[PDB]
């Protein structure tokens, strides 16, 4: 039969085990290949789809089911170019043209489904769905076989337009599979370019309560930014940026050997929501790890912006995590853990 | 001047920053080379030296100083064979013999110092010291240049005897450097062999309150054991072993792809004190990580021995830690953290 994973709570969904195995997505793997040139796009797409879901289908009242209605083959077809051989393709036909401004580009890069279930007489019933559609900003391609990479820059306006076109087709198709009564949230994502140190971002969503017409769109403004910031990639808040810089300076030279400090800040508009930081250093003893971990927690509380969740992973040179330091936010909240040897 | 790292507390020592840098050991690095054929010996030696220290020099009343009195060069000399060129060597002279039962073996493999300080008029003063001496069980060596590895098996009796001989020399030498009034704990360790999946163990200690004579020895019995257990390497408690096996079985097949589960159990005599477990699996999405992490916490609470600290690191296939699950012990205590993307 089915059992849940996890307990009922206000932060995460319970998931599903069926017949002794986690009930994996019917499209498992498709996102890896669709994002091969920048896997951070997969990670931010998925993370954002889950937060959008949490805002519409409460973790307290829905169980999360990995998407079952759209399988890998179907998503692969939809992500292909339309042709007489692939009539369901959402991307434009190959007009044969090699010029970046004349070709029909790939507008649609990834699609994921998350299903939200309610319990009915010991059985799960589909009660909500979130669909993400990831749209290219740059579409990379080759003029020749193992040859050089070119790109078509898709304007924000065109991306938005083609996203709405794709959303309407996806909604029509999904409605045939799930029926007319399930609320469906469709969330539009902009893929980061291949050289980006952060994944892409969600820019809008719509909620279809019934039918196939697309109603309003609600614009969204959650974005991630690399740390430390640079002249070309500034944070929305300079004070947060200088705070990070202070933390980095305070940590970097703890040992004779310099420690690398990088991270991401998540913003809603211009307001910092959280920090994720990774420190990488060379440790040569367990007591060095204990001391550094204490000092990182001190430096974080002193110098990093307060009142927000901060997670700091402390890795050795080989990438093995030796400790971590965190606060959920509020105040007096840092926590540490060292993954020591017996 | 000096500042501490960390806050005053009952679980860890505060450490020392001097002139903007952590005050590293004067023998930093020596343990890496002394344990090259099994680095788990370094890790368990250091971890155990810290726990022995905590039992004698309270974390609430001493600051930890990385060993300053014995430098790398001196430890290297002491760990060498005695000769007219190296009169301070603690290991026997090279009698030139190639037969494993005729050669003088290397008895002494590693030495580490930890210093414990009290504050006096804004200055730190040496108030205690722990010295570990690691003794071989098997001593590996070559009869020829880039040639084959042989070993001398050193009996438990001989190891113990030679350990006491080495301890007395180390005590005499250290007393000249630190004076006659500082309590010195000398802790004897047995190196694990080169193929061991666990580091070695502390077998005895003595406390020198003054002078150079070695008093009693107190036998100790903390040991680590690999998980899952095997016919050749059983846990001291079969019920703990079968409990681990149950946990492993319950986790292993969560995904279509099998998950590897290994670990260590720390025992005092025959009584389990704690578990460290590492799970390694292939994740393809952030929702898979959330669900697995919940389920690991459930399985741990259901099936693993209760009333002890358990730490479970959950790694992806590339060794990157994706989440972890822990309880300090007692009851209703599991905690989880997912290192998710924004
Ligand atoms: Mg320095
Ligand atoms: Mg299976």
């Amino acid at each position: 039969g089915y059992q849940t994973t996890g307990e009922n709570n206000s932060s995460d969904y319970q998931g599903i085990i069926e017949d002794g195995e986690y009930k994996t997505s019917k499209s498992r793997g498709v996102g890896i290949s669709q994002n091969s040139d920048n896997l951070l796009n997969l990670k931010s797409f998925e993370a954002g789809l889950t937060t959008i879901s949490k805002d519409h289908f409460s973790t307290k009242s829905y169980i999360f089911q990995e998407g079952q209605y759209l399988n890998k083959a179907t998503i692969q077809d939809w992500l292909g170019r339309k042709s007489s051989s692939n009539p369901e393709g959402l991307n434009p036909s190959d007009n044969g043209k090699k010029e970046a401004n004349k070709r029909n580009p790939i507008y649609v890069q990834q699609i994921e489904e998350q299903d939200y279930m309610k319990q009915n007489n010991g059985k799960l019933e589909l009660a909500g769905m979130t669909i993400g559609i990831g749209m290219n900003q740059k579409d990379y391609y080759q003029k020749e076989q193992y040859g050089a990479t070119y790109s078509t820059t898709i304007s924000k306006e065109k991306r938005i337009e083609e996203g709405k076109i794709a959303a309407k087709k996806v909604l029509a198709r999904v409605r045939q599979k799930v029926g007319n009564n399930v609320p469906i949230v469709i969330a539009m994502f902009a893929q980061a370019p291949n050289d980006s140190l952060v994944g892409g971002y969600f820019y809008s969503y719509t909620v279809s309560k019934s039918g196939t017409d697309i109603g309003s769109w609600t614009e969204t403004n959650i974005k991630s930014y690399v740390l430390p910031a640079t002249e070309d990639n500034k944070l929305p808040n300079d004070n947060d940026s200088t705070s990070f810089d202070n933390f980095q300076k305070e940590v970097k030279n703890f040992f004779p050997n310099i420690s690398n400090v990088t991270g991401q800040g998540q913003y809603k508009d211009k307001t910092l929501q959280g920090l994720h930081i990774t420190i990488t250093t060379q440790f040569y003893s367990e007591t060095e790890i204990t001391s550094f971990t204490q000092y990182v927690a001190q430096a974080a509380k002193s110098y990093l912006p307060s009142g927000i969740p901060v997670d700091i992973k402390i890795n050795g040179s080989d990438g093995e995590t030796q400790s971590f330091v965190s606060t959920t936010g509020g105040n007096g909240g840092y926590y540490t853990h060292v993954f020591g040897s017996y």
